[PDB]
Order: C-alpha cells, then sequence, then structure tokens
C-alpha cells in the first residue's frame, strides 16, 4: 500500500519516461545486461551483442524496452489495483519465459538507476522511496501469482 502522495511521485517521474519510452527502455535493458549478464542468457534474439553501440543499434532490443515499459507504465497507473494487468504477465513469465523473481529485482534496480541518472531533480529520496515501494508491490503480487501457476515454489 502506497499513499496517494507516494503514487503521485511515482506517476510524476513516469511521465518523464513517457516523453521517450524507447530511449529509457534501451538504457534500462543495457543496464540490466551489464550489471547482470546471466539475464541476457534468457535469449537468443540478441543474446550475441557485445558492445554498447551494438546494443543501442539493435532494433529488437529497442522494441523489447518499449514492450517492458509500456506494460509497467500501465501497471503503475493502476496504483496497486493491477490484478488484471499482472494476470497475463505472470502467466507468460512463469510458464513460458520462466523468469525468476530475482531477475525482476535486477530490472527494478536498473529502472531505479536510470531514473536517478536521467531525472535526479524528480527522483530525490521521497520519490525514490515511492518507486521502490511500487516496484516491491509489483514483485510481491507477481510472486504470489507465479506460485498459483505452480512456478518457483
Ligand atoms: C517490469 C518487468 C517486466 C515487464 C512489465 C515485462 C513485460 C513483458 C511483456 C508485456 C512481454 C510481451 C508479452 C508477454 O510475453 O507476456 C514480455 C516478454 C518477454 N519478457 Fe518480460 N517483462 C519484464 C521482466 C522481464 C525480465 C526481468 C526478463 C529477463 C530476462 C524478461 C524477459 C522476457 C522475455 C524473454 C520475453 C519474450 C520476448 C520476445 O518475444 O522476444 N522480461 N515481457
Ligand atoms: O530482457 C527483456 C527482453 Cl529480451 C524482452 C522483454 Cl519483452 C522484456 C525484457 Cl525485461
Amino acid at each position: 500500500v502506497l499513499s496517494e502522495g507516494e503514487w503521485q511521485l511515482v506517476l510524476h517521474v513516469w511521465a518523464k519516461v513517457e516523453a521517450d519510452v524507447a530511449g529509457h527502455g534501451q538504457d534500462i535493458l543495457i543496464r540490466l545486461f551489464k550489471s547482470h549478464p546471466e539475464t541476457l542468457e534468457k535469449y537468443d534474439r540478441f543474446k550475441h551483442l557485445k558492445t554498447e553501440a551494438e546494443m543501442k543499434a539493435s532494433e529488437d532490443l529497442k522494441k523489447d524496452g518499449v514492450t517492458v515499459l509500456t506494460a509497467l507504465g500501465a501497471i503503475l497507473k493502476k496504483k496497486g489495483h493491477h490484478e488484471a494487468e499482472l494476470k497475463p504477465l505472470a502467466q507468460s513469465h512463469a510458464t513460458k519465459h520462466k523468469i525468476p523473481i530475482k531477475y525482476l529485482e535486477f530490472i527494478s534496480e536498473a529502472i531505479i538507476h536510470v531514473l536517478h541518472s536521467r531525472h535526479p531533480g524528480d527522483f530525490g529520496a521521497d520519490a525514490q522511496g515511492a518507486m521502490n515501494k511500487a516496484l516491491e508491490l509489483f514483485r510481491k503480487d507477481i510472486a504470489a501469482k507465479y506460485k498459483e501457476l505452480g512456478y518457483q515454489g
């Protein structure tokens, strides 16, 4: 549970993401793959890419960053009332992609890093704390789903 004020701070910084969804999505994915290379092993698509410039030139990676952030943005806008949005996401990520909760922690980290790097003025401590709680609630809810689907204990 976040307060209305905490949700506003989340949505305030997310509006800056929506000015350039693709660019943010590329920075988030590249940060994830750099910080946690094992996550890039959930792939052929662009498993192979070796330099940052190669990563930035990949159409596939750019599409993928938009796929993630579009879906996360719709979730955040629900302000916790997100069971319908998480249902299909949990289904694919538990039963087809098989993404462990620890990878969702890794991407949450990357998200926070990029937001702080790009919008420090709209991502001070209170805003950081709100985004952390929103991303935590997401993780918690998706983990309960995963188990319902028989995945990951
Ligand atoms: C905030 C976190 C996440 C959101 C909102 C998200 C959302 C999505 C959406 C909307 C799709 C396309 C539809 C679907 O298959 O359900 C998808 C596909 C996929 N996602 Fe996630 N995702 C995130 C976490 C992850 C993480 C941590 C990985 C780590 C490797 C990952 C890799 C997968 C893969 C491999 C696909 C298939 C992509 C393809 O078709 O080429 N996702 N994701
Ligand atoms: O690493 C990812 C890839 Cl390759 C594709 C999607 Cl759609 C989402 C994520 Cl987080």
